[PDB]
């Protein structure tokens, strides 16, 4: 019937556009690395956001330009992170995200406006802050410590897009505190759904790497069987093996981990609608409704 | 603590001002900033001390700079998993916490100018990395290798300055070009030091890394095509103790240290003659004699 993509982008097709001109000082090695690693869900959003309140300015295309290089310099830097040929990958590749970072300075800069320099950079602090945190953790099952990670980190950035696409536009305070939440939400919808994939084949990657999960965490809480309780020790502490986290993963699924991920996606979907209820309906409006549901529906 | 009490004197309290502001990651940050540890800003503050006083602008810009300079220095240590994932972390926070302390000078162009220098000095690494896959003894090489790193840093933070006390253009490209004489001279007798002995710490080690800084590259180039071999080893990525060891004594015989030291005379002239646009004061005598300090070294 309808067709979704259509309603999310026809409205912003042109500025899209102007986005990703803008989203693309010389080196040979230069050239080739940041060229190389040169859908938008992001910059999606600050348009969307700004065409809220007035028509998309040259400042929502570097804010958005601005925060888009900030992200691809963390997953650029995360890479580095996790015998000869590795340390090589290595160093270039640490001044590549290095240079992304820088360049996604310039374009915050080049917003002319002082707020969103400070948004691009106290993110840019918060971001290498707690991720310095998850490496020295010290001690350790709540989802109140998983969701403060997601609002510290993936939800943040969302929460910074749309609060920046508000700022670039010059509304009032309200407007660019409603902003923020809304990323905020869309964010912990967006990063919850991905937690959910790591679930399924297209596996228990995040396991790998030391994570409990929205799915996981549920099924122990509510379950508390031993072995659970058990494997998920291993897990954290970087001690279970691939097969014992095809067996925890299978165990959450047995015990409702992803009806339950499912049933809080809605709760925030919901919050998100209900935010957006305060506006007057337009076909921004409307767009950004669409685009939630794409994120939610999503699979 | 001669020559540094007339160079710290006229600007005794805004040096107290800056370490103010310039102070279990918290942990991890500080230990590693103990491992890497005031030149640049002295400049900067000396630099603004000639056009007017410092201003909490002054200041950010300092902390700004030196924490960009700080973060390379912290990200080119990856040049194993642990030290390497702990490095990039910690650089890539004092890298963001410049940048705070850039927006917190209020001023655009000062964030324009550090922005800018973070990507020139980061390309200027992949410039430098490039660089090994060149096989010439070329000074153009060298010199455009420190104009984009470490003489731009020094450029920077007395262009920072000047701009922090809002003087015209003729004021602040008056100011960079003096900071970027400075750090040429910087550059260049650190390279020096790297020839002679230093009464655990191995001769020619810019060669152990595959680099041949000016003296070298002028023995190179006013010359045996033994040596010139034994260079295409260190940029090659393989040379010994040894080999390294006799061609600094080639370095030596060749004239290769005394046309660095006259370069750095050049420099240094270039330098104190700028100065000699402003009235004589105690910030002057202050900055002639840093750049004293900065050669006799």
């Amino acid at each position: 019937s309808l067709d979704s993509i259509s309603l999310i982008k026809t409205p912003i097709e042109a500025e899209l556009e102007d986005f990703k001109a803008l989203f693309d000082d010389s080196n040979a090695l230069l050239d080739s690395v940041i060229t190389h690693i040169r859908k938008m869900m992001r910059p999606i959003l600050v348009l969307l956001v700004a065409r809220l309140y007035g028509a998309v300015t040259p400042a929502t295309l570097h804010a958005a330009v601005s925060l888009e290089l900030l992200h691809t310099a963390s997953l650029v830097h995360d890479d580095v992170v996790d015998s000869v040929n590795a340390i090589f990958n290595n160093k270039v590749s640490v001044l590549a995200g290095d240079y992304l970072l820088a360049t996604s300075l310039v374009h915050a800069e080049q917003t002319n406006n002082y707020e969103i320099i400070r948004l691009v950079s106290s993110l840019g602090q918060k971001l290498a802050e707690g991720e310095l945190l998850q490496l020295s953790n010290v001690s350790n099952f709540s989802e109140e410590v998983y969701f403060d990670v997601i609002r510290k980190k993936t939800a943040a950035l969302f929460a910074a897009c749309a609060e920046a696409a508000a700022l670039s536009v010059q509304v009032g305070e309200e407007e660019v505190a409603f902003a923020r939440l809304l990323g905020e939400y869309i964010g912990i919808c967006f990063q919850i759904k991905d937690d959910i994939f790591d679930y399924f084949d297209s596996t228990g990657n995040d396991m790998l790497e030391g994570k409990l999960t929205l799915p996981a965490l549920y099924a122990l809480n509510t379950t508390k069987d031993a072995w659970a309780e058990q494997i998920a020790f291993k897990v954290k502490e970087g001690t279970a093996t691939p097969d014992e986290i095809v067996r925890l993963i299978e165990f959450t699924k047995d015990n409702g981990g992803i009806e339950y991920a499912c049933r809080t996606i809605e709760q925030y979907k919901k919050k998100a609608f209900d935010l957006l209820a305060a506006l007057p309906d337009s076909n921004i409006c409307l767009a950004l409704r669409t685009y939630l549901d794409y994120v939610v529906a999503r699979e």
